[PDB]
């Protein structure tokens, strides 16, 4: 790594181990959305790492970015989630496809931890069939009015903005204040884990917002949400790392204390092993996740990548989790331990922002495409 | 299946549909003891079903069992570990080694609900490790004095006699322990990430005094005593990892049927009709195995290797198919509004206890080299 | 197991080691049909073990057959797909749907491994998509005329008739070998079972008698699909039989091998591989056992065969992989058996049904189950 | 990539079209050495890629040589392991060891494809338990007496030299073995039969028998009882070069499936609009690009004189492991056509396997990973 991102690096462990660890279990416990750490982690720059310094944000990359997540990850998954949602999907399609006027007002007061944006896309009825959208964005007079419910929303009850996506006959992308008249919020959601933070329905009835709320051209919306995916999944690769990491921390640091038959689990063959296929899957998912970094980061191509990466660390986190129970045993199953809560976090990263399915959908798409193109240059 | 066994299957499945199911979220979600269930089962025959009539049981046998217990355990998993520790690791030794007095005052009262049992073996510094037992018996007049902790100790917080084994000096001890007694107190509830219904806690000993003739065999016989319970709890608990893999994968396929998603049912998805014949090859093979080894403890055959493979199947098939359950209800499969991830949760207990997957592993292994050294 | 089945594994077994383990390495070298060995099995009544004991069988049932299947693919792998495809196969339709005469015609002579059939569904086109079938039968007078060419045919090169699959809206028919209007490819290069001959069937213009159509017109397709559920037990059980002998020479190998100080055997992680492999192969044969026992008993085993035989086969494939880990470098040398079972195991992954078809078939009974 | 390994990469890719693929069918099936392809090889640098142009080598490194590698293995598996036994187990050792006189004595001839060497370590009674040689090497005089059988030995029918591993001191029990370098021929050799493989079956395999063979006192490499030293870290440069090998193994493998996927009809399509082969591909391209980057940081670590044990095993294990996962699958999709010589999948299935056991075995590996992990947990 470059000397910057060592230090990066290091700054990010000390905040996680100062910060973070020490409020896991309750974050998890009591489904308690960490305030007073979000805002901490504002001031530092983690919520807004790919923001120009002008426009207020850290003014790094996506590889120092994908280094911070899995630091903080490691801490609370839940924080983990959070920062990559105003990183990825709030400010990122803003910074991409903005005016230099939504970025002034959309962008900025959220790079600081004060507010915090949140990405609605999925509805109640399709979450992986994107493009399947019902809620509706209606132009009359100087207004967009929308109508329908959005599903899954993470942020939803903290969130202070969102980047909705609308039918507009077809899908268009709207910047949506939070609160505002004709917008409320569902129940909070009872997850299995990353408890913290919030997910919640956002339901629109006859919602007005101004006509230059629209991001981007009417119909991009479809192509915006694909792009901004691609760098979620960059984000939540990493937070699959992070938990993974973790769970891989408590199985070594527990196997070399645990005695058994005379000796510590780690004299055990079939411990070791167990170690070193955990160790394996997680640096080479790490290693994916690094390399889509720094393709987005050179304004290379990435999707193939992206996909590959949150497909390989996601896997990773639910094995690596599930390992560390085993080794763990008894203890392993005991909210005692932080071994449990892992393997719950890590069951997330298979699922949102496209699941392993799709993921293995999107590669085979790319890979197939990449061979056709190879063939057509002979012809 | 015999006709008899076809009946009972309807039973107990008629019984779970009515009484379990209904339940089952809350006792999760509260950590629950499902007493009023329990007492039925009770009733029923269902918690002590390999016992002779005479002692008050149902005269059944382990096929019987086995497939009472997955029924049971498709609808609450709770119940299910609830109903097989009286069944396999209280009550089964006492039938097996027990004298006929012993039978009469320690399995009679625990056949019908009233009161259940439970089998502490392991300890905090020790539990694949069984042999390596540092709770001391030590023989003082017309009493065994004990001294130690037992660790994880299922139905604790309900149990009105314990099966507890200790070091005596073939140097390990099996005692009849009643609960509550004096010199025993429990530990607090551990906090769990599933089959949060039934208890898990520490029995604490100090200076705890019981009659002479409290042992179950002979001593030095508990270590020998403790394995041969072990392989009845297996085939108990690969049952269990069949109700919550069954139910699992019932979950998926009806959500998978009526999910629409690009025009149509999940269902019409070539990848989802994959991965749920996956999950039902899993399943059956697992049963399979499971009925294999029921069928020869009934025979009065040797099954150690058996019911180590079935448990081990069994339970590895519970984490997947309910792993995959999840998956193929999306979202919907990470929130408390469906069952699935009550299933992911609950099925990975059944890779840990009564032997974690690597015990049994190393069991298998044991058995299949002395196979080829007999030949 | 019942002492009749009992002692029929023990004479297979016998057999086995007496005929086809001194042979399987050069049946395998050479790529030799085994013939002296496959007349012995056919005064054995291997070669016709569901056929009544009227029509020269064995009069025996298919858990027998997959039991003695298990045992003489154990021996050589070659034998047991030769003797699967005439029990099953070839025999297995006639016997279904065949008259009375047809029986006597084509089930008699093919009992006492003097003269063996094969199975005509695939062509060079289509193999999984078998309603493909381009193969065309039609027609003319008191023959039907046959056009087209069916591919992968095991023992092609040795059989004296064929249940031949073409399209009329697809029909089953006897064809004799030789007969004018057909020839032969050439013989497969195959990665394993290099015993039996795989080849092309080529009809140009064949002529047969108008008797030659095994059922009515249009019923092809459901002979057909009936028939592989049978063969699947069979293969299965092929499966079965690789599977144990690589696990055999496996536990044989670690049990004398030293290394550290110690056998292979006394490993934590020799004996994981072991008790995994252990706990695949039992678990295949119970699926195989069900399916073979519901066809017994009249009952349907679509569904159980498809699980049994893809269970089987990849249990082969995943125990001969880590009977050749187990061996090092031994494994990978001619030397030793390990590297035939792992050449073998892997068609059993393909064909009668590759292992995705298998899946679709099973996913299809399913849903129909809740359904 | 730089620019200078993407002119490397197309070279190699062109070579092995050229002069690779339309030999290997008759170099598996007959058994032949391809001699005039090495020689070839020899000449473009190939077989001393980290041997500085000074010693007559090609003056780069292990990244360049990782890429070069996998092109070669793609072509031919048998050259590729050639190439790799006298890049890193033969010229390897003696540049890290050697005397200046050893290097010129050595090194130099052995650089061009007209002489290339051996490693001998393993013998029939062990491989993975190496540090139990029995071969011996007993000082008399001015000289070294070598007694024993080494088996296994890759090139030992067309080497013109030996790195041989004998045991030098059985009292001092981990100073216990020492290396030497041996001509062949040399009075006291003699060789065994050419093994019968599975797979990569070009390159030689046999015993070197040694009965009253006498060499001179400076052809011992290093110090007496640095043997065991000398061959472990040897064994860890070896490993990156077998890592190449099988992702090329892989890489063809994937090649042949996808070309076949895209022009075989079944129900009326190609199998690539079968979801359930798009996926088989998509697992393949993931598995193969994982061990790529897991092989790339190996040498790259070693390029920049930084410890790489843990990382180069990671990259043997997860490649050969792709490499016959990738192969079994390509298999799968070609159906009947992948079971018959006339396609090549066969051969790969067959070449994939010896990645899983030369060089130590997928155990091995995983006990050496868990030994590093561990002991980084511990610092
Ligand atoms: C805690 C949580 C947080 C979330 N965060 C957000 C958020 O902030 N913003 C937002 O917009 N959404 C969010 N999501 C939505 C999330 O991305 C979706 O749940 C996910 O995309 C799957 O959509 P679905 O739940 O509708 O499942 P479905 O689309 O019904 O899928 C069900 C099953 O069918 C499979 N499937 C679907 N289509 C295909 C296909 N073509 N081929 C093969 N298989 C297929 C799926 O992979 C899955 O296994 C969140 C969800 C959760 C649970
Ligand atoms: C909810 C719950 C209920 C339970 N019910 C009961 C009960 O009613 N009564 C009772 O006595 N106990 C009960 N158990 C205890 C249970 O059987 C043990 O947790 C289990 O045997 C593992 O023992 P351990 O927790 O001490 O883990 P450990 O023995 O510390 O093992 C930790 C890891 O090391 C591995 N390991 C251990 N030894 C070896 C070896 N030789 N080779 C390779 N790997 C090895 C294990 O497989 C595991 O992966 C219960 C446990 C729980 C969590
Ligand atoms: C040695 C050998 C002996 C044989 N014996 C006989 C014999 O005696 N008689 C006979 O008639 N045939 C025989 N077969 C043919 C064998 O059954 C076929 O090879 C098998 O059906 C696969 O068909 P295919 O080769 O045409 O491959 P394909 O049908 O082209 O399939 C290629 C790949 O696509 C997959 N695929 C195809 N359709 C689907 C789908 N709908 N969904 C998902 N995946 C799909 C296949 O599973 C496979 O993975 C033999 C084959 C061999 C190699
Ligand atoms: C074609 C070929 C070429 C080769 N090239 C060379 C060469 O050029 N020079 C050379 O010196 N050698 C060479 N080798 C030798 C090769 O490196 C060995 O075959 C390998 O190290 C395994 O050794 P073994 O065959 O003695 O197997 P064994 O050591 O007998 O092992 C058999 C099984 O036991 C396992 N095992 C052994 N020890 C342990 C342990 N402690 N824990 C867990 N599992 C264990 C192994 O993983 C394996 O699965 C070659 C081998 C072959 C087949
Ligand atoms: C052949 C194939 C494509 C079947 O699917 P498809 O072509 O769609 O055929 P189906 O959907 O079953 O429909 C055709 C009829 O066959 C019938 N059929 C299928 N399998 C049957 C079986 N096992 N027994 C009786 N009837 C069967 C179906 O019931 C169906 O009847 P209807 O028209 O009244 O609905 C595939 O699923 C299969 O099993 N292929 C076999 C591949 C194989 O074994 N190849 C190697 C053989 S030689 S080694």
């Amino acid at each position: 790594l470059p000397e910057t991102h060592q230090m990066l690096l290091q700054t990010c462990r000390d905040f996680a181990e100062k910060e973070l660890f020490p409020i896991a279990a309750q974050v998890d416990k009591e489904h308690l959305f960490p305030a007073a750490q979000v805002k901490k982690m504002g001031g530092l720059g983690l919520l807004a790492m790919d923001v120009p310094e002008e426009l207020g944000g850290a003014g790094l990359d996506y590889l120092a970015y994908a280094i911070a997540m899995e630091e903080i990850s490691r801490g609370c998954a839940s924080t983990g989630v959070i920062m990559s949602v105003n990183n990825s999907l709030y400010l990122g399609p803003i910074l991409k496809f903005g005016s230099k006027e939504q970025k002034q007002a959309w962008v900025t007061p959220f790079t600081s931890g004060d507010k915090i944006g949140c990405f609605a896309l999925s509805e109640p009825g399709n979450g992986s069939d994107a493009g399947a959208a019902s809620t509706t964005a209606r132009a009359e007079g100087d207004s967009w009015v929308l109508n329908g419910t959005k599903a899954w929303i993470t942020n939803a009850w903290e969130a202070s903005a969102a980047v909705v996506f609308a039918s507009t006959d077809s899908i268009s992308a709207f910047l949506v204040p939070m609160p505002t008249p004709g917008l409320t919020l569902g129940k909070k959601e009872d997850k299995l884990g990353i408890r913290g933070s919030s997910t919640a329905n956002l339901i629109f009835e006859d919602c007005r917002i101004p006509k230059d709320s629209i991001l981007g051209e009417p119909g991009m919306g479809f192509k915006i949400a694909m792009q901004t995916l691609d760098m979620g999944r960059i984000g939540i690769a990493s937070q699959a790392l992070g938990i993974a990491q973790t769970a891989l921390d408590c199985a070594v640091n527990y196997a070399e204390n645990r005695m058994a038959f005379g000796a510590p689990l780690t004299k055990l063959q079939v411990i070791q092993f167990k170690l070193a296929d955990m160790a394996l899957a997680l640096e080479s998912a790490r290693l994916l996740t690094w390399r889509a970094a720094m393709l987005k980061d050179n304004k290379k191509p990435f999707i193939k990548e992206a996909a590959m990466a949150k497909l390989a660390a996601s896997e990773a986190a639910t094995a690596i989790s599930h390992q560390a129970i085993q080794i763990l045993g008894g203890m392993g199953y005991v909210t005692e331990m932080p071994a449990e809560r892992h393997y719950r976090d890590a069951r997330i990263t298979e699922i949102y922002e496209g699941t392993s399915e799709i993921q293995r959908l999107v590669i085979a798409g790319h890979l197939l495409r990449s061979y056709r193109s190879a063939e057509n240059l002979y012809f």
